[PDB]
């Protein structure tokens, strides 16, 4: 039982999703821009990902720029509430499996939490080889 918080317009998210599939399971796909996590759920995700609230913020998106979030003037809960109100601020993708939750940047981080091994070689969109046919990480 796997969930991905996916943005189809993001290569890292696309690569991650295909690596999930290459492990033999079709995840539940949450288009977080339209269906963001509830506050409780977002707090849980951050906790399980073991990163700071700020480390989850997507830079170079309009609200990050306009709300001045680069500046160290925001408590964690201020940042959580901005992410809820402006889901494009949630960096991508977040993946949940029975083993754990990760912000999969770079995409191959997802290999940590996938239970089943890649079923064969995996090469990212741009041609970057990730695992060979034998299953070794390159
Ligand atoms: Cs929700
Ligand atoms: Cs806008
Ligand atoms: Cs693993
Ligand atoms: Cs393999
Ligand atoms: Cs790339």
């Amino acid at each position: 039982n796997i969930t991905i918080y996916h943005n189809p317009a993001c290569g890292t998210s696309r690569n991650t999703l295909e690596m999930i599939r290459n492990s033999g399971t079709e995840p539940t796909i949450i288009l977080y821009l339209e269906n963001p996590p509830s506050r409780d759920e977002l707090v849980k995700l951050i906790a399980d990902m073991g990163i700071s609230v700020r480390a989850l913020l997507a830079k170079n998106v309009e609200p990050y720029e306009q709300l001045g979030l680069a500046e160290d003037k925001f408590t964690d809960d201020q940042l959580i509430d901005f992410m809820l109100q402006h889901p494009i601020l949630i960096n991508r993708p977040i993946v949940v499996t029975p083993l754990g939750t990760r912000l999969c940047r770079p995409s191959e981080v997802v290999l940590d939490i996938l239970q089943d091994a890649q079923k064969g070689a995996f090469t990212k969109e741009d041609g970057e080889k990730v695992v060979d046919e034998a299953g070794k990480r390159l």
